[PDB]
DNA sequence: TTTATCCGCGATCGCGGATAA
DNA sequence: TTTATCCGCGATCGCGGATA
């Protein structure tokens, strides 16, 4: 777990979070109520990915965020 | 730093810190070079706000973001 | 099976700009 | 001075759905 700085680092460590969990998009997608095309515009990208999309994710994930010094 | 779970929570954790340091809308939009309209939606309106504009927000008040496990 | 891409649709974004208050 | 709101604009969202 690091310091995340752009939407498109954010979205990679997201992705990975689901691959190594073996989670497939459309069971994510289910999970929390979204279109499993939601997800792969997210992982994709990310960077006009509304801040709703990015919480119903984080959640899916089993994830939560802090805030932190940028440092 | 809290655990934060939606953008609702995100926004009022972000515009805390804007008023903690005594930080301007205007002040921080012409940082980063934003409107300072998109800061105000940001903060009273946050759910279809960007993932971009998130991020840019974070970088003016030298904020970093870190996931976690959401317990 | 999994993921990426396209349609139309109604909604909202963030922009420049100008207010409102 | 500070922050919230409106306009028109082009772009993109996330939707249900159906492909690629």
């Amino acid at each position: 777990f690091q310091k995340i700085y752009s939407p498109t680092q954010l979205a990679n460590a997201m992705k990975l979070v689901r691959q190594q969990n073996g989670w497939t998009q459309s069971e994510l997608a289910k999970k929390i109520g979204i279109k499993q095309a939601t997800i792969s515009n997210f992982e994709n990208n990310p960077d006009n990915t509304t801040l709703t999309t990015f919480f119903k994710i984080l959640q899916s994930l089993e994830l939560s965020m802090t805030l932190c010094d940028a440092k």
